[PDB]
């Protein structure tokens, strides 16, 4: 029993760190993308374009 | 076997939160990304001028 309710904690802390990967990964992802590219961008358009 | 399937499962309650803690340090990055490159564009209007 007591090895099976904490395999079942175990699987659900599984659980609740792999969607966790998949918002904090994502996350890492968007830091930059959204921000800084586009931005640089429009700073070398104002700089020298 | 089962007493230390509970300190099992209570590693992986830390391990989740530490996905927490991967949105907590690494989502968490985008202000660098935006106050580096956010940031020329005050100063070159005065390459505009």
């Amino acid at each position: 029993t007591d090895d099976l309710y904490e395999v079942a904690e175990a699987t659900y802390e599984a659980d609740s760190s792999l969607e966790a990967f998949q918002t904090a990964l994502d996350g890492v992802n968007t830091a930059i993308d959204d921000v800084a590219v586009s931005t640089l961008q429009t700073e070398i358009e104002e700089l020298t374009g």
